[PDB]
């Protein structure tokens, strides 16, 4: 299968013995310990789970800045952005150098890792601004990512961790969250060689469905991985169990046999555009798969980044041979009348603008909430009847 | 696909919506509580995983009688054993009529389920004779199914429960451990429509990976799914880790591609032989499979039942109709010297005695624990590879 970056076999930081499992659990209750920012804790999650392989805990400031400066870290490794665990100060931990990492995400905030510090350091504001520059492509506090990465403090804890658990991300989707491990098992069940991932936290309307089939025909993959990012419900946000059955069904209905597996992961969105496409590209290398989807703005958030600048990043900053991964750039899709089916208009350069027919994801959802069927072209009955079901249930 | 037991939908009591998940893990910490059996949490997890749908909660004693005279509810429906939630006393609780169930298995004791109580029962000595007469077929205190049965007092808490986590089932084995509603969802995406399930918990040498070959050829099975029965280590034990490598290197090197799934699932066995193999049918049939293996001696324990005894319960004890799954009658495999190939050798009665070759499981691991080889009749190398790479660890 493909290989995993910067080693051949995954290196997750997930205490997969029970016996040592339960002996580090319990170790970590009696432990010095620090409640960790919602980005540290999904740092972890991702190397817990072997998404960040072959990380083996959180980055000392020179290797932060390796990151982002140049996507290298200290030893030549590839990794583009910073995996830090930042705090305001050290009060809680004191001169301890062994200590637990308590969840700020669940109630209770029980331990989600143990960690032997190797180093605290302080950042300063040039080495804090270096990094948001670099990563975000803006210093704007009115990005939002901007503005999460420069509000946990400036200490910088650094050293190995293993990780006992998924924290919110398994324990809320026990279903649909997967390990890197995992996937790469179960692509392996599938007997698939090449897969294309996509990642979706929205549900799947026709256009996204028609370009995961289109990506699967013209690269002849064997199946496709729909990637969904797992997180906290958000205000307007559509719950997952709605979510995830408007997928499933697509995948049941539409696709055909053994080619698409349903799949989530836990980790705190950057909104940094470009650099986190190519952490994107990163960990799906990581899970098994040979090509990801791209498409405009990819991770982008407001009006920071250029429609294309998250593919192209690829072919002018991405350094020479860092994966082995390829991505498959994606572009607006239509209902072409010429060929009465859904295409990428930019594969059919000679047709016309009176030859297509466009409706967003954004559209057909207001078009659901309001209980109308969106045309065929753009909505899948079974998929909509989910969707309508639920907003019906809401909006009356 | 083929119907879940006793209604056309799954219906877990794990709180999938993520929202009301929260709110019942806030409201729980709050309200009396009591740590119950490890039986009675083996059967919340079965409950909130959907295997024992459509259960809606710990049964009383009329359903729990009915179930063990004649795997027959109070309102008809077929379940094979008691699910029971058996306490000491209610001291815990005194007159509390909603109260949380706290997991024996985890350290710290965490809740596991809400509960809504609509009885509290004494059982009689009468009553549980029989539920233990009926299920195990003995009431010998030395049989350790019976023992544990009556070793958790005899108030019997009655009511509907909502499932807050899979207890250490899932936490320690996040990518073994599914629920059978996922286990449906995967043998979708998989594709298949026949499929059989083989339970395990030792690694599986060639004869069962024979087995699992020769039926699902004999069904026409689109796959096998491999569902492990996870627990906690045991003296002697292979650790997880191992046992699951060797299954899953099995799968990957020989079978066919698209073929095989590797699961598990979270209860305490019964050791009840017949009657728990009746119970192994039933859940196997809401997680999606239409077959079912039941070999020699299934789920039994000392001397107490026949050899196959755990298969004709089905034409004897199991009331017509009371299941869509079949079983598939396995018995012992050997080496043919005659056909050159692992065969069951009831399906070849012409091969007289000296024409077969035999090597138990328990012989197999015997060698490898002494770093020899089996033949390849009934070893397979990468398999062999893993466990005495592991037993040279700690033989030496
Ligand atoms: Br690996
Ligand atoms: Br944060
Ligand atoms: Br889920
Ligand atoms: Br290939
Ligand atoms: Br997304
Ligand atoms: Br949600
Ligand atoms: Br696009
Ligand atoms: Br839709
Ligand atoms: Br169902
Ligand atoms: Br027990
Ligand atoms: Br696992
Ligand atoms: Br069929
Ligand atoms: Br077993
Ligand atoms: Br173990
Ligand atoms: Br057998
Ligand atoms: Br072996």
């Amino acid at each position: 299968m493909i290989k995993p970056v910067g080693s051949d076999e995954l290196k997750p930081l997930f205490v997969y013995d029970p016996e040592e499992h339960h002996k580090l659990s319990h170790e970590a209750e009696s432990l010095p310990s620090v409640v960790i920012s919602s980005q540290a804790a999904g740092n972890a999650v991702m190397m817990g789970a072997g998404y960040f392989s072959p990380l083996q805990g959180f980055m000392n400031v020179a290797d932060a800045m390796g990151a982002a400066e140049k996507m290298t870290l200290s030893d030549g490794s590839f990794f583009p952005v910073p995996v830090l665990c930042l705090l305001e100060n050290t009060d809680a931990i004191g001169d301890a150098k062994r200590i637990a990492l308590r969840d700020p995400n669940v109630e209770g905030n029980p331990v989600l890792a143990v960690m032997d510090i190797e180093a605290i350091e302080e950042v300063s504001d040039e080495q804090m601004a270096v990094m948001t520059d670099k990563v975000y492509r803006t210093t704007d506090m009115d990005h939002i990512g901007v503005k999460t990465f420069n509000s946990q403090g400036r200490v910088a804890v650094s050293g190995p961790i293993q990780v006992l658990n998924f924290s919110y991300f398994q324990a809320d989707f026990p279903d649909t969250f997967r390990t890197a491990v995992e996937i790469r098992n179960e692509i392996k069940e599938h007997g698939w060689s090449k897969v294309v991932a996509f990642q979706t936290r929205n549900p799947m309307h026709r256009a996204h469905e028609e370009l995961c089939r289109m990506a699967m025909e013209s690269l002849d993959a064997d199946g496709v991985v729909v990637h969904m990012l797992l997180g906290k419900l958000k205000k307007g946000d559509i719950p997952a169990p709605v979510r995830d059955a408007a997928i499933r069904t697509m995948a049941e209905v539409y696709f055909p046999p053994n080619t698409v597996m349903v799949t989530g992961y836990g980790f705190d969105m950057l909104y940094a555009g470009p650099r986190e496409a190519v952490l994107h590209a990163y960990f799906r290398q990581n899970m098994g798969a040979t090509h990801f989807i791209i498409g405009r703005d990819h991770a982008g958030v407001g009006d920071y980044y250029g429609a294309f600048d998250a593919q192209t990043i690829f072919d002018d900053e991405v350094p020479e041979g860092a994966m082995e991964i390829e991505i498959f750039r994606a572009d607006h899709t239509a209902y072409s009348k010429k060929l009465n089916k859904i295409v990428m208009m930019r594969d059919v350069p000679d047709h016309t603008k009176e030859d297509f027919v466009l409706l967003s994801g954004t559209k057909v959802r207001e078009m659901l909430g309001q209980g109308i069927a969106p045309p065929p072209e753009f909505s899948r009955p079974e998929v909509a009847k989910i969707l309508m079901d639920y907003y019906q249930s809401i909006n009356s």
